[PDB]
């Protein structure tokens, strides 16, 4: 089976065998997460999420609807998302831009990852890099400082 | 009336009709929020703090003492404010640094706003900008990667 | 004695009197914190963490297995550490990578901090910045923008 903290708010039954999701986290009904996963505290997992096999997901990151993280992904603490290029208070899209992170890639800690991104297979991403365009394959992204 | 999940600790009684305070959220008692807010999980609001009308603060946001946000403004996931421009460790300012993000305003995920800035009404601030400077109303923002 | 609030999960006995610790805190056993520190709503502490006196870590902060934090240390809100460079899901490195915040340092909000940095004594670092490189003790760093 999985763990599911008593300190979590996990809201979803598509949760598949081995994976853990820590204290003060929120998972809503729709989020699909697979296996040996490890959803760490203070999390928010939105409804139109799929989240693949043997993915990390670190401490204070939100995975939105529209965004899929495929297996073998590493996603840094404070990692940031999005899917809304032009938000205003209130105004709701009539669809929500999609983000894809491919298998096996990395984003490091606390990077901002702009929406309607795609980050393709065992890319790398510094740590607080901005990502406004897609990340090639295998590539090591890291914004200039 | 307004919405505060079991998981919040909300102790302010300054909350509009229609407000949504979500889970573990800290809410101290002097703070004010107005009506048709949503303040997603993981945010912590100080005592010194008004919140105008249908204002969206997304997830792991802080609004300390000193900061005003007006009506209709968008706070995106994981930004970061702040009142105090040299921190040091128990070295307490006689006055804390006011900020105040005027109507309509939006901030981009994971901005960064400086002490003592003012973000003019409509503007736009890129996802992970770092606000060194006031913005002037209705301008986009965005820092150089 | 120290303050543990009933809304954290605090498991290391390991605390000095005068020390709070906030809502919605994790801190595992083998966690070292000294006495007055300030730990704030929605951090995270691990097992191989020593934190001195008089230390403040700002909301939604995580310490990680291989972070020493110094007397005096004031860490900002929403800063983000880490101890494996080239993170890859379910890879697990020999040794973390050791990262040292020297006494009396300060760390702007939302900072980024790379794995195995020293921040010297004093040393002040911008909201904001990403320190890939060790910080020289009394040094002002902040990053391009
Ligand atoms: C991006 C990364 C993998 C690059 O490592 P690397 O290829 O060995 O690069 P180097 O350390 O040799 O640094 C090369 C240059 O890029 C810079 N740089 C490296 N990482 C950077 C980053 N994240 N942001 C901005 N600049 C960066 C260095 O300052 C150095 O600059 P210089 O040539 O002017 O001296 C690594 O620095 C990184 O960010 N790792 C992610 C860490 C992480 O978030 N882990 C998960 C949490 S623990
Ligand atoms: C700032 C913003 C509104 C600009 O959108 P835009 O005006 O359409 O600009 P473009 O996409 O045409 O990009 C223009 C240039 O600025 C750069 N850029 C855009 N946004 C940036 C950002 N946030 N940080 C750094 N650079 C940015 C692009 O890389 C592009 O560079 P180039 O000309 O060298 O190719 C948008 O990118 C943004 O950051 N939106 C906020 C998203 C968000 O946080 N939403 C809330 C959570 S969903
Ligand atoms: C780094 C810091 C201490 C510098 O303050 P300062 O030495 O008075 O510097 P100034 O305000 O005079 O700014 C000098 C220049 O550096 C820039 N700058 C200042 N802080 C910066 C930062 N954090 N990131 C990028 N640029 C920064 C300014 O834009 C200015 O640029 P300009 O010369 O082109 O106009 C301060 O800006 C800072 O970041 N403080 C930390 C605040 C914080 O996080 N507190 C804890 C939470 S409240
Ligand atoms: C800073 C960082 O992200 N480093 C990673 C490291 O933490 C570890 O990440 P992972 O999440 O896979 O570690 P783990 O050993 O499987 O599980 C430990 C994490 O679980 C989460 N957790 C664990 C416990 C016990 C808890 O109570 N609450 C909680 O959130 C956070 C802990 O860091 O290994 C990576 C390769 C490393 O990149
Ligand atoms: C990534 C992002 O911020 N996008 C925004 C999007 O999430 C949405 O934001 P808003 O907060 O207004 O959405 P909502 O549909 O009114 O409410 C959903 C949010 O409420 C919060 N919430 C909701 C539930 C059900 C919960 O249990 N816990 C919780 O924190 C987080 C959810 O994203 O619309 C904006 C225009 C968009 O910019
Ligand atoms: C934005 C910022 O970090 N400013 C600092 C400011 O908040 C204050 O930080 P400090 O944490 O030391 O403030 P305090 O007055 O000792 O304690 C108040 C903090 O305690 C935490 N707290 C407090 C209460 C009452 C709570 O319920 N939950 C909670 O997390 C967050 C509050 O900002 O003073 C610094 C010099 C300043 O740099
Ligand atoms: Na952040």
């Amino acid at each position: 089976g999985h763990m599911i903290h008593k300190l979590a708010d996990v809201q979803s039954k598509n949760i598949g065998s081995g994976t853990r999701i820590w204290q003060f986290c929120v998972v809503l009904p729709s989020a699909i997460i697979g296996e040996n996963c490890n959803i760490c505290s203070h999390c928010f997992i939105e409804n139109d999420v799929k989240i693949g096999n043997n993915v990390t997901i670190k401490c204070g990151v939100q995975i939105w609807d529209g965004i899929e993280i495929e297996d073998d992904v590493f996603i840094g603490p404070n990692v940031t998302f999005c899917n809304d290029k032009y938000p205003r208070s209130k105004q709701y899209p009539k669809e929500f831009s999609k983000t894809i992170i491919k298998k096996g890639a990395s984003i490091g800690a606390n990077a901002t990852i702009l929406p309607g991104i795609t980050i393709g297979e065992n890319a790398m991403i510094g740590a607080g890099a901005i990502v406004t365009k897609d990340v090639l394959p295998h590539v090591t992204y890291y914004s200039k400082i």
